[PDB]
C-alpha cells in the first residue's frame, strides 16, 4: 500500500513535512509520496485517485466533491535583492515598484490574480524557488514565504523587506488539507484527517 | 514577444539562471517565463508550443522531432542528515544504506531509475527541495544536487555526504538545451541557442 499527497506548487516551500513525520511515526512501512502540482492538476489528481490527499489555497474551486479541513496560515513577504538598484535607496517608492518588473508565482497567466500585481511589467514562474533564485540575480522583486528565510538564514543576508507594503494588506495562504468525497479513505489518510480535526481546541459546552 | 522556458523537476537547482540573464540583458522588453515540468511533459510542451526551449536531462526514448544543444553536467551528492542515527557512526555501512530508507527523485514509478535504488525501501518525490526537507528531518538519506549546498550554506551544517559511496562512480546530471525541429523560435530562442554553440571553444585546424 502507498499513500500519495500532492502539495500544490504555491505550497511547496510551506511547512508539510510535519505531516508527513506523522504520519510515517505511525506507518512505518507506509511509502508516502510528495509530489506537487498546480492547484488545477492536484483536485483531478483527487477526482480519479492518483492522490490520495492534497495541500491547496483556495475552496473557490471546490465543489462539494471535496471535503477538507483547515490547516496553518502561511505568511508571505515582498522582497528584493539588496545589491539591486533600489536597494542603496532608503526606501523604495510606490512609483519605483510601478516601474520595475514584478516576479510573479502562479500557474499560469489565468490563474494570476490582479489584485497582487504591482507592477506594470511582471515575469511569471510556478514556483517559489524559481521566483527566489532571480529576485537574487537583481532580476525583479517578489513575494516569497517566510518560511524560506528559516529554510536559509542566509537569505536575511541577501534580501530584504520592502517596507513600502507596511500599510497594505498582509500576503498570505491558507492552506486546507483536501480529499474526495467519493474516495474510499485508507487508513492513514483518515489517521492524519482525524487527527488534525481532534487537536482542534473546542469552546466549553 | 514572449519566452516561455521549461525547466524539467530534477535540474530545477541548476545554474539556469545565467541563461535567463543573458536573455535580459540583451532583451529588456521581454516577458520570461520560467515554468517547471515532467520531463516527459516537457517535451510535449516544446511540440505543443506551450514551451520555445526545454533544459532537460538524458531522454530514455529519444524523438527525432527534438533537437539540442549540451550544457553543463550537475554534480548530485548522496547525503544524511548530521542528526540521523546512522550519522554518529564515522562511516555507515553497506548493509545499513541497504536498510534505511531512500528519497528518490522521479517523476513517478515508471521513471525511477532502478541502476540508482541502493535500498530495499524508499519514497518517491518529484523534486530535489522535497526530498530534501524530508532528509532534513531524518526520514530517508538521498542524492541532491551540489548546487543546493551552493544556494543554502546552512546545509553543509545540516547534511553530510556519505563516503560509502566514494568507491561508486559519481550521480550526476546532462543537461541539454532542447527544443523542436518543426517549431519556429523566436529571436530570443535563436539568440540564446547561436550563443550556447559559438562559445564553445572549436580545435584548431
Ligand atoms: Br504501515
Ligand atoms: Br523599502
Ligand atoms: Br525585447
Ligand atoms: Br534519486
Ligand atoms: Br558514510
Amino acid at each position: 500500500p502507498n499513500l500519495t499527497i500532492v502539495v500544490v506548487s504555491e505550497l511547496l516551500h510551506t511547512n508539510w513535512t510535519d505531516y508527513v513525520c506523522l504520519l510515517e511515526s505511525r506507518f512505518p512501512d507506509l511509502q508516502i509520496n510528495i509530489v506537487s502540482a498546480p492547484q488545477e492538476d492536484a483536485l483531478q489528481m483527487l477526482l480519479d485517485g492518483s492522490a490520495q490527499l492534497a495541500l491547496m489555497f483556495e475552496r473557490e474551486h471546490l465543489d462539494n466533491r471535496e471535503q477538507f479541513v483547515e490547516l496553518k496560515r502561511e505568511a508571505l513577504i515582498p522582497v528584493i535583492s539588496k545589491t539591486h538598484p533600489l536597494a542603496s535607496q532608503e526606501h523604495v517608492s510606490y512609483e519605483q515598484i510601478l516601474g520595475t518588473r514584478q516576479i510573479v508565482v502562479a500557474s499560469r497567466d489565468e490563474t494570476l490574480k490582479p489584485e497582487l500585481l504591482f507592477s506594470k511589467h511582471y515575469w511569471r514562474t510556478d514556483n517559489h524557488h524559481s521566483a527566489c533564485l532571480m529576485i537574487l540575480r537583481n532580476l525583479g522583486w517578489g513575494v516569497l514565504p517566510q518560511e524560506m528565510f528559516k529554510e536559509n538564514p542566509e537569505l536575511n543576508n541577501k534580501l530584504k523587506a520592502l517596507d513600502v507594503f507596511d500599510f497594505t494588506p498582509r500576503f498570505e495562504y491558507y492552506v486546507d488539507l483536501v480529499w474526495s468525497r467519493e474516495s474510499e479513505l485508507g487508513a492513514a489518510a483518515r489517521f492524519l484527517i482525524d487527527y488534525i480535526r481532534n487537536k482542534r481546541m473546542q469552546p466549553a459546552p
